[PDB]
Formats: C-alpha cells, structure tokens, sequence
C-alpha cells in the first residue's frame, strides 16, 4: 500500500545554510563545489513544523542550456519524535525530479519508494511527494492534513513559523 | 525475481571529471581526500549511450600492500527518462567489489539488491552488473543486450559516442 | 522477521581518523565542516575483529545546550568476506539515535530496517543495535555470539586486538 506524504522545506535564512565549499575553477557552480545544507521542514498542510532536512548536495555540472545546476543529493528529512526519511538522487535547480527512498527509522523504518521534488522558489521553497511504501502503520494524523496546493506564495501557518505548540510536533527537529 | 543489468562507465574527459579535493598531507591518496566525479554510462552491449554516473568518492586510506586505494563511494546511475538507481559501498582501485543498491526511481522505483563493480582501466573504464530486485516490471528490452567482453579495449558503438538517434535512449541523461 | 545484530566500533586512533575539514563560519563545529572517517569494527561479543566502518560525517549544527554536535552520517560497516551494511542516519554526539539501513551486499544483500547507535565513550567506543530485516538466511554464527552489555569501559578481547586467528574473521577488513 502506498501512503503519499507531502511536506514543505523552506530556508528562512537562519541556520547558516546553504554553506558553499568552492573548488571548481569557474564563477559558476561546477564539479568540485560541495554544498552542505540544513533548512526547516513543515507539514504539507503548512500548519505544523516537523523537523529539518540535513545532508549534502554534490555539484555535478552547471547546465547553461537550462539556466540551472545539477546536484547529486543524499540527505534526510526529520520529523521530530516520529523518525526520519533518507533519500538519494538528483536535485536539478531548474526542473522537478525524483529521488530514491533509501530507508527510514522510527515510524519510517523499512520505508522505500520514490519521492517527488517540486521547486517553487529558488532557493527558498520546495514541495515533495513521498510515494511511501514499507511502513508497518498508517501515518500520524498530524502529518497527513490535506496538502496546500503548491505555488510561489505559500507560507507556513503563522503559529508554525512562531513555533507555538499548536503549530509543531513533539520534539520538532531544529 | 532477480533481473541482471550491465552497463559500462567510461571517462571520456569531456565532463571535467573527476575533481580531486586534496586534503590529506601526502602525495598519495588518504583520508580527507574527497573526489566528486561523473563519467559516461553506456549500455552493456555498448550500442547506446544512456547517461552518466554522478556523485562522490571519499578516500578512506591508501593500501600499500595492494598498490591501490580504498574509497567509500555514494553516487547514482542515470538512465534518462527511465530513471535512476542509487548506491553505497566500497570502490577498490585494485580489485573488484560489490556496492549495495540503496534504492531507485522511475522504472527502478522499489529497486534493491547489490552490484558488482569491475575496473577495466583505472579509472576511465568500469563495468558493473546490478542484480536488481523489486522492479514492478521487466527491464526495457533495449537495456538488456549481450554485453561486450570485459576488457581494457572496449569502446561504445559509433552511433552512441556520436549521440545519433539509434545510438541513444530517449532523453538520455547528460 | 528481524535478526538483531549488534557491533562495537572502537576508535583506537591509528587510522588518521576523524579527519576534520573545518570550513564553518564558526570556531566550534558548524555547517560546512566535514569529517570523513573510518574506525575498527568488532563482533557484539568483542571476541572478533570483523573489519571497519567507512564514510562521511557532515556537520549540521553545533548544539551548545548539549555541549555536542549534530551530524548527518552516511557510512558503511565492513564484515570481511560476509560483505557490508550501509546507512544514513543522524549522529548526535550527545545522545543515542537511529539510522536508516540503506542496504547491504554479500550476505547482507536485501538488508533494510533501522539501527540504534549508542555512544559509550566520545569519540572512541560506540555500540550499534541493527534491527536487521530482509536477509536471505540466518546470520553466520561467528557474528551472533552473545553481545556484551554496553559500558564505557568495554574493550575487545585480546586475541582480536592482536588480530590472532581466533580473534579475527577470515580476511577481516582493514
């Protein structure tokens, strides 16, 4: 059975990310550049903060015909006390992509499948669709609220940005 | 059911790859050294260019008794519109190894298993064999032709290096 | 079914590890800092040397309240001829956590599940409890001896520190 889970990842310019480690001999990103990162994570209904993403983007090549970059990513999605999701695959700054679910822990132990990566605003808003298989349980009501249709002007609920209890999960990751 | 898939990885020196981020205080490779890389990927029968490899090699330690290096490599294999497989494991410059497949996306969504890595020319020609498990369907007939005899002399079909229609899969990754 | 497999990762400091790539804005650890690493691995009963751990620790943030760091880790455990296991998990130097099992090779082909990481002595002794699913068979007996309850004063048996035959598996990884 497939449980579709969607979140919103936003860089609110407060976690020192992304951090650029420059090695390519070019004013544009190129192989050599490494970009560690860590942004916040809010539920798909934008009412709650669940955790953060954490990981590493490796630059593969700038794509000028597409006015964009090519990173190879391996990173996690943290959902507080519930557990986390890990992924591996392509992140194209210019289009939408699909990454592999390499596994999970917690309520996400044994997770597999693919996850959709939709950009919205570069480099601050991305929407994801986890076509999640492998879990032993139905997901938490607080993580499955009807998603908010993605667009450039989406904003987490004021309470979630404000970290008020109603807008967060227990031990939300920060 | 286990499906077997074999491709050839070739460094044709046109992707600026690999990049050596030398950090170990030796002329030899050692821990601290990181190598982002991306080579070309061709079908096992070498008839069609399907895509590239892309990711990172982490130097673990040089191996004196073997005239070689032990890397811990995390990267993916991109097959154009078909999708991709992610992987994690040991790359030994002096011997063949098996790297674990961590997941896939597209026709490889749900993939799991292991892959053998054979180095034909260090480090410009490589030959793998995935033992793919988990695929919902049978592999595209165009991906599973008899391969070419592993050797330091292998070369892609002319139509494939030339990127002619009959030498490439649709939207082969680049 | 789950096949619990515990192991000890002893850092005896003879592998130039942890190498520290210090790039963060801050003096203490922070995003940007990278720590490639490799330690020794022993069986749960500390009677045998099986091989090594190899991979990368990416710093996500310093956690001052906890006088410790948050890392996002992607590494592999090597068990000689039995193969290896790979992972993606949060490493928090100040508290136990769980890692996703991204896969395995050799006898570990098909591996999935989660692993509990318990640090016993920072940064030297660590203890893992892998709730290991998917394997084809029961694990070989050499790897399933009764594990030693964790403690900050544990040390591997003598036979193994010395790499004597009765203390190592065949072709243990180094």
């Amino acid at each position: 059975k497939v449980q579709e889970l969607s979140v919103y990842e936003i860089n609110e310019l407060d976690r020192h990310s992304p951090k650029i480690l420059k090695n390519a001999f070019s004013l544009m990103f190129g192989l050599g550049d490494l970009v560690p990162f860590t942004n916040k994570l809010y539920t798909g209904d934008l009412k709650k903060r669940v955790g953060i993403t954490a990981g590493l983007c490796v630059v593969i090549e700038h794509v000028p015909e597409k006015k964009g970059e090519r990173f190879e990513a391996t990173y996690s999605f943290y959902f507080g006390d519930y557990g986390h999701l890990s992924v591996q695959g392509p992140y194209l700054t210019y289009e939408d992509s699909f990454l592999a679910i390499t596994g999970g822990a917690g309520i996400f132990e044994g997770a597999y499948g693919q996850v959709k990566l939709q950009q919205l605003v570069y480099p601050t808003k991305l929407f994801y669709t986890f076509y999640l298989k492998g879990l032993a349980n139905d997901l938490p009501l607080e993580l499955t609220g009807t998603p908010v249709p993605p667009s450039k002007d989406i904003e987490p609920a004021p309470e979630a940005k404000a970290l008020e209890p109603s807008g967060v999960i227990s031990n939300y990751t920060n």
